Parts: structure tokens; sequence; C-alpha cells
RNA sequence: GCCGGGGUGGCGGAAUGGGUAGACGCGCAUGACAUCAUGUGCGCAAGCGUGCGGGUUCAAGUCCCGCCCCCGGCACCA
């Protein structure tokens, strides 16, 4: 008996699909329904370990599946080239990017190719070559004609390190969603901007009937930040401007004892008196050069000035200061905000800690609120020293305020959202050039659509391209220097460059139609393949590229280009990958672990001894070194930055692809997190084992066996089987379609055991022969090689034209069942009777059980509870 | 503090229209020549066992009431 030996036949049947060309994606689907599994395309840094491809094997196992099923699956793949993410990697290793992203490519494809998975390259894409970005700059045109793009001044977020501007989304926890060791600051600066916000409420509204993850739901709903309430104009005293602010309380505009500006609002300087003129400019770019993490190192200790000038309250008329403060958002609302310390503890604070007036004007109903107050009452109420609304209730209050207001002119009801608008223009090389030109007459003017694409200058010199503070392509005449397409004089070429995220966000469209020269891409054909059914992905694109794709979709829906409105209409989110990692040396003495410091840093711990309790009881151990020494071990994220990393190819070489598929899909749940292990691959070994052995030990017999019979006419163990059989067939189909591979497999573990029992008493019957296409058919996506190999002893074709095994309801259905027996409520025993048997039949061959325990417990006996399924409760 | 999801074996994890808890796998332990075969929730035992405390029921991981700890999210309203 031959052995299970993967290098012989796994690249063997690579080829085989490569060029019989199976996974290749037809144009227009027919009426054999389609389906579109895909997985967010990687960025070309770094080398391909197994971490990384538990995604994509996902998409191959469902890919796989739906195909055998008849659904002309589209499984596309590509590259995210173009960016930050590729470039900041390049420019690390002193290489060029044109040549670093062509090197990843081509390794990246490797790893994928030597793993059994399969997609339909004749789609391949690579963001950063002028084949595609040609479009992203025909996308940017048609946002401008339609007034979706623009430019404007004001204080932007700039990452030292990329040494370029960030959008707000870009700036995870005040920091670089790329560095998260560096800081984002503040500067001044004219960008470019797409108005997602004229698309805030359909990015809300539409979030409603979507099958994704509750997690992201949720933080776009608190990226977007609808928030409904009132615009009060409060007229400045001695002027003729009137301050506008937002409000969501309009029912406590009596409360009002002072506004507050932002520090980069027009009128903080256009205000303050010039005795305060020189205070004012000093903290106004004081809270400038203040960075977000200086800023939430305050607390509640928020600084603020007193401008010098007064605003009337217009509901009583009073005179209120007007101060300005960092804790107020010149980007939220209207950059001022009307400050009622009574009812709110952030302006409470504040008042307290400036000593200005608190007022209070809605009570809490039953024990009134402790004059003077100790603390902001902020819950409903009732109306109190709010001149012709006192006793109202705040909630009802509002409405009558709003309406109050916009009858006297004085205001207006309005939503605001917090979502800001996106900016997309960047300062670096390695990125799409914007197509416009600043002439010096007309102003900013767009190049013409057929002079698409604006080529990138070709730079040769990395020295060169590294970022400085501008965009390199400022020191190029030879690019930025050209002709107003309008006027005709001299002009000036835009020297920025779209971000990584604008190309991001319509791939999945580019796929539909990878080669069109006249258009992105041909509405009829992306509305036969979109919208994407399953997406597997991380979650960390919450407020990023899962935001922005469905801007740009809704936008492209309304050039009506595509017939949808949500790109993602599945879409899967797998947990991370671990990796028990060496830890360093440590010094045990003989319960006592400690710890030198360059081990402990690295655990990142205040102790500097632990007791060997500790160490077990933090899920880490101690190894013997070659260095002759014991160190600790601790799983962590599989990652290059810990070199812990298992690289495809030098792991398929000494293991198998099967083997690395399964210890992927089977070391737990896929939205959990795994942590890859030695006896994970070991287990996957001797699973794969027993199912080559199995069939090549009936090998012979098989091929003299034929696999046709009446279902109806089986009988004993064989009828068993058959069951068995279907009863894994289902498990398996729904795992399937419900992404829950684990628990797939071991479907079919235990099914390989009952082959296994089967053989210890039957010999090779039809059925047997019929339970083994079955298996190898269902086993074909998680080990499509091993399955593929197998098969060709006994079928022809490939398993891509097998089909799905086809499930029989009636083969599910039991007889003489186990029904479990017991007395007192407490299990007692087993025994085994028809899903029929009446109470006495069971009663009876109960009353005799092994132990008769049914007997000796139940001496008495009252009330008797059966279900014909599996119970039986003697209650004595 | 609010919102979504979670606490099950030495380990990853199965099973909720109440109805042999712990499938499948790993690990361990014996029997055979790294591999198969058998066993493996805990306790010597009475007996006990799905985060804690009550309760409903012949029967509770599943249902009711109160509560703790964990993970993730937190814009507005309340
Ligand atoms: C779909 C893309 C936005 C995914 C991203 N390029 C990444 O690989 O992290
Ligand atoms: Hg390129
Ligand atoms: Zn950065
Ligand atoms: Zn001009």
């Amino acid at each position: 008996m031959e052995k299970y030996n993967p290098h012989a036949i796994e690249a063997k049947w690579q080829r085989f699909w490569e060029e019989k060309g199976f996974m290749k994606a037809k144009d227009l689907p027919g009426g054999r329904g389609k389906q579109y599994v895909l997985v967010m395309f990687p960025y070309p840094s770094g080398d391909l370990h197994m971490g990384h491809l538990k995604n994509y094997t996902m998409g191959d196992v469902l890919a796989r599946f739906r195909r055998m099923q008849g659904y002309e699956v589209l499984h596309p793949m590509g590259w995210d080239a173009f960016g930050l993410p590729a470039e900041n990697a390049a420019l690390k290793f002193g290489v060029h990017p044109k040549d670093w992203t062509y090197a990843n490519i081509r390794q990246a494809k490797e790893s994928l190719r030597l793993m059994g998975i399969l997609y339909d390259w004749d789609r391949e894409v690579t963001t950063c070559e002028p084949e595609y970005y040609r479009w992203n700059q025909w996308i940017f045109l048609k946002m401008w004609e339609k007034g979706l793009a623009y430019r404007a001044k004001g204080l932007v977020n700039w990452c030292p390190k990329c040494q370029t501007v960030l959008a707000n989304e870009q700036v995870v926890e005040g920091r670089c969603w790329r560095h998260e060791d560096t800081p984002v600051e503040k500067r001044e600066l004219e960008q470019w901007y797409l108005r997602i916000t004229a698309y805030a409420e359909r990015l809300l509204k539409d979030l409603e009937g979507l099958n994704w993850p509750e997690k992201v739901k949720a933080m776009q709903r608190a990226w977007i930040g609808r928030s409904e309430g009132a615009e009060i104009l409060f007229p400045v005293e001695g002027k003729e401007v009137r301050i506008p602010v937002f409000t969501t309380r309009p029912d406590t505009l009596f409360g009002a004892t002072f506004l507050v500006l932002a520090p980069e609002h027009p009128l903080t300087l256009e205000l303050a008196a010039p005795e305060k003129r020189e205070e004012v400019l000093a903290y106004v770019e004081a809270a400038k050069r203040k960075t977000e993490i200086e800023r939430q190192a305050e607390g509640r200790e928020k600084t603020g000035v007193f401008l010098g000038a007064y605003a009337l309250n217009p509901a009583t008329g009073e005179r209120i200061p007007i101060w300005t403060a960092d804790y107020v958002l010149f980007g939220y609302g209207t950059g001022a905000i009307m400050a009622v310390p009574a009812h709110d503890q952030r302006d409470y604070e504040f008042a307290r800690k400036f000593g200005l007036p608190i007022k209070k004007v809605i009570e809490r109903p039953g024990e009134p609120l402790p004059e003077p107050l100790e603390r902001a009452y902020e819950e409903p109420g009732i109306m109190v020293n709010s001149g012709p609304f006192d006793g109202t209730e705040s909630e009802e209050g509002k409405r009558k305020v709003i309406a109050w207001l916009e009858e006297k002119g004085l205001g207006k009801g309005r939503v605001t959202y917090r979502l800001r608008d996106w900016l997309i223009s960047r300062q670096r090389y390695w990125g799409t050039p914007i197509p416009m030109v600043h002439c010096e007459a007309c102003g900013v003017v767009p190049v013409p659509e057929e002079e698409l694409p604006v080529l990138l200058p070709d730079l040769k010199d990395v020295e060169d391209i590294r970022p400085k503070g501008k965009s390199p392509l400022e020191a190029h005449p030879e690019f930025y220097e050209t002709t107003c397409p309008k006027c005709g004089g001299p002009a000036k070429r835009d020297t920025d460059t779209m971000d990584t995220f604008f190309d991001s966000s319509w791939y999945y469209l580019r796929y539909t139609d990878p080669h069109n020269d006249r258009l992105p891409f041909d509405p009829e054909k992306a509305n036969a393949w979109m919208p994407v059914d399953q997406y597997i992905g991380g979650v960390e694109h919450a407020v990023l590229h899962l935001l922005y794709s469905r801007f740009f979709t809704k936008f492209l829906h309304d050039l009506g280009m595509v017939k949808v409105e949500e790109p993602f209409q599945g879409l899967f989110t797998q947990g991370m990958v671990l990796a028990w990692t060496d830890f360093g040396p440590v010094e045990v003495e003989g319960s006592v672990v400690r710890l030198p410091e360059p081990t402990r840093i690295r655990l990142e711990i205040p102790e500097s001894a632990l007791s060997l309790e500790d160490v077990r009881k933090m899920g880490a151990e101690l190894r013997p070194h070659e260095d002759g020494t014991l160190h600790l071990w601790k799983p962590a994220v599989m990652s290059k930055s810990k070199g812990n990393g298992v690289m495809v190819g030098p792991f398929v070489k000494e293991q198998g692809a099967d083997i690395a598929r399964i210890t992927i899909l089977f070391a737990a749940p896929p939205e959990n997190e795994m942590v890859w292990t030695e006896e994970g691959v070991q287990g996957a070994w001797r699973f794969l084992n027993r199912i080559y052995r199995r069939v090549a030990e009936d090998r012979e017999a098989l091929l003299e066996t034929s696999g046709v019979f009446q279902a109806e006419a089986l009988e004993g163990k064989d009828r068993e089987l058959y069951g068995k059989l279907h009863e894994t067939l289902k498990k398996v189909t729904e795992d399937l379609e419900a992404l829950r591979f684990n628990t797939a497999i071991a479907a079919l573990m235990e099914f390989l055991n009952a082959l296994y029992e089967y053989r210890k008493d039957r010999p090779v019957t039809p059925v047997y022969r019929t339970a083994i296409r079955y298996y190898l058919q269902m086993l074909f996506p998680f080990a499509p090689h091993l399955a593929e190999e197998l098969w060709h002893w006994f079928w022809p074709d490939s398993l891509f034209e097998a089909g799905w095994p086809e499930l029989d309801e009636k083969a599910l259905e039991k007889d003489v069942v186990e029904v479990a027996v017991q007395v007192n409520g407490r299990v007692r025993g087993t025994i085994h009777i028809p899903k029929d048997a009446p109470l006495e039949v069971a009663r009876a061959e109960a009353l005799k059980v092994r132990n008769v325990r049914a007997h000796l417990e139940g001496k008495e006996v009252v009330k008797e509870i059966y279900v014909p399924g599996k119970i039986l409760n003697l209650v004595v």
C-alpha cells in the first residue's frame, strides 16, 4: 500500500486547473445564477506568511464550492499597489516603488499559487498602473463636474513621518493608522476634498437593511454621527454680525450664559477687543500646535480665553460674554456653541473653572435640584425661568422653542453630522496625479477627458521621490508646466496626488471589466456581477475602505453606471492568527522565574519575577533553548515584526498545501482568532493520511465495484451508512453556505471514522463506492489536491465538473433511535427503540437495562413523561 | 456610564422551537509495531458538574428575576 505524498501531486494538479481554466469568470452570467466571492486585495509590502493566508483560503473554499454547485463564480484578485502603504515600504528599504511593487506582486502571487488557490487572473489589476489610475482621474473629474470635489484652506492633520496630510479616517487615536507611534499634528494648508458629507444621510439610512457585522455598522453610525437639533442665532453686541450655533437642547436656551467659539473660528479674532487681541492670538495658535494627544491629556481642565466681546441671548436678551476654547470643534456644527453649564457637565466644569455664570432652566421631576447645583442636570424635566415656556416638558419644549425661534426668525431646526469631508490630496510621489491645472487667469481648470491619463513623472531616483515636506513633483517643471486648456496662457499642473484609498474604493467594480479603455467599466457588465455576494476581509477598514466604497458606489450609481447602491452584500471578518513566540531567556530558580530586563520588556509587564504558576496562568511555557538556557514562550500575533511568521513556500515545501489549508480552517471558528501550531499541522497530516489510506486500500475493490443501486432496498449497516452519509452531506453543505468551516471539516473527519468502522464488518459495497464519490466531492473545497488525486483513480474528469452531491431527505429519517431513560429527572441509562415505539415498548425495554437501575431506582413511579424522540422519564 | 456580543473539560471548541452537556480535534494514559487500537469532564467514594445568587419544571448551558467578569464599539438622543 502506497502512501500520501503532497509534493508528488500538489504542483501537478495546480498546473492542471490553471491550464484547464476552471475559475475563469464568464463575462455576463447566464440564467445559471452568479456568485461573486471576493477578498480584500493586499498591499504589496512584505512577504506572505500563514497569517495572511487565512483569508484567501476561505475565499478559495467558498469559490470552489459555489463553482461545483453550478453557479457562475467570479473570484478575482489583484494588487493595491499605489499609495502610502507600498511607497513607505519601498522607501524603508531604499528601493524604488515601481521595482518594490512588482517584486512583491511576483512573490505574493507565487505563495497564493502554492496554496491551491485559484483566481481568474485574466482580471488582475494593479492600482499604480496608468491603465488603471487613468480612471481614478476620470472619476475624479466626474465628481468635480458635479461639484463633489473641491479645494479649501484650513488646518489639516499632518503625519511628520509620512510627511503628508492624512484624512480624518487615517487618524486612529490621534495617531497615524500606519505609524501608531507617531502623534498626528495640525497644519495650515490648502488641500482637495471630496464632499462625502453630501451622502451622509444615505450612507446612514442604507446601513439598515444590511447583512454586515454589528461592530462595523455600529462604528459607521458613530463616524457619521447624525444629530437632530437646532441652529440658533446669537446677535453680537455693537456689531451687525450674528453668531449661529448648533444644539440638541434648544429647550435650555434661556440657560445660555455665554457663547464659545473654536480657536479657529473666523470671529475669534475679528471680535477680540484690541486689549485682548494679543492674548487671543497667543492662545489661538497655542491650541493649534497642541496635538490631539496633548489635548486628551488635560482631562477636564480644558483651557479658554475671554475675547472681549459680548452677545445677546436671543431669548432673554441679556449680554453674555464670548469665549474661545479648544474643546470646541471648528469642524463640528458651526464651530460655535451656546454654553449652558446648568445642563451640560462639560460646560458646567468649564463655567466653574473660569468663574462663569451657571443658570438652571430645567427642573428635575419630583426631587428638586440642589441649589447651588454641584453637577449639571442633563436628563429631561420641566422648564423653569424660561419665559413663556415655564411648566413645559423638556421633550415637547424643544419643538416648541424651535417652532418659536423659527417664527421670530432667530433660529431654525437643522440636522448636522459629525462626518467631515474627505481629504484626498497628498504630498507624496507614488500616487495618482490630480487631473487639475492651475491657470493664473482662469484659476483651477480641469484637464480634458480625452487628454487623460495624466501620466506620473518617471523618477528613477530614490533619494529624490523621498518626501521632504511637499510633493516631490514640485521640483519638476518638466511635469507641472503646461498650458491652461481654457484660455491658453501658461498654467501649472497640480503637484499633489490622490490617496491610496481612492483607488481601493472601486476596484471590485474594475474586476468586472478589467480591460476597458473607454470607461472605468461597462455598466451592463458590473450589473451582472454586483453586488459582491461574499466579502472576506478585516475590521480595520471600518471607517475607511468600507465607508469610502459605499460612497463611491452611491456616487457611481447616481451617474447611472451601477444599479445597486451597496457594493458588499455579505461581509465576513476573519480573526487574527497567532503563533507561539520566543520571548527570551529566563532564570529559573526552583519556582521563581526571575526575568532579565530584555525579556520582561518584550513581555511588557511590570513584574520582574514570576512563579512557575503565573507563567502558566498567563498562557506561556518554558522551553530549553539552543543557547543552553531556558526561554519563555507564549503565543502572539504572527507578524514580520514579531519574527514568528510561517512562510507559505518554505512551508509547503517541507509539508504541503492541503495540510496548511486544513490546519488553518479547523484551528478554531473563522471569526475567532486561532493559534497556528505544530500539533495543529501534525493533526492535519494524520487526517489527510487516513483519508488517503482508506481509499488506497480499497482501490482495487472499488474499481471492480459499481456505485449504482436502489436506496430503499438497502438494509443493515449499508442502510445505516447511507444515512450517516447524507447526514454529513447536510451538515457540510449548510456549514459551507454559512462560512462555518471548522465544523464542516470535523463533519468530515467524523464520517471518515464512520467509513473505517463500516469496513471492520461490511465488504466494499456499491453504497460504499458512492460513499467515497461523495466524500471526495465534499472534500474538494478544503483539500482540492488530495481530492482530485484520489478522485481520478476512479473517475475521468476533474472534480470541477462533478457537481455538488444531491442530498436525499428520506435518508435523514431515523428508525430505532437511542432514547435515554431517566428516573426522577436524572438520566439513569439509555435503550434502543423505534422513533415510534409506544410508551409500553420503551417502558418495557427500559425496565431491563444494563444495570436495571431504572428498576432499582424506580420502585414506585407515579407520572411518566415520554418524548418519542429520545426521552423517557420515570418520576418516582 | 451607554450599546453589541460573550463566559462550557488540561486546550481549541460542539450542542439553545428544554429533552444522554462536552460532537470533532489536540493533549494525556495504557495495549501493540513515529504510527494504529482502546480509554479519557471532576471525585477513592458517596456524589458533583456549562460565570455568581435565587426561581419555574418530571426535565434548564437553553426559560424567569437579580448580578459579576471579559471582548469590541461609543457620534447624537435617552
Ligand atoms: C480592500 C483594500 C482597501 C484592503 C487594503 N488594501 C489592505 O490590503 O489592507
Ligand atoms: Hg505600476
Ligand atoms: Zn504616517
Ligand atoms: Zn486660463
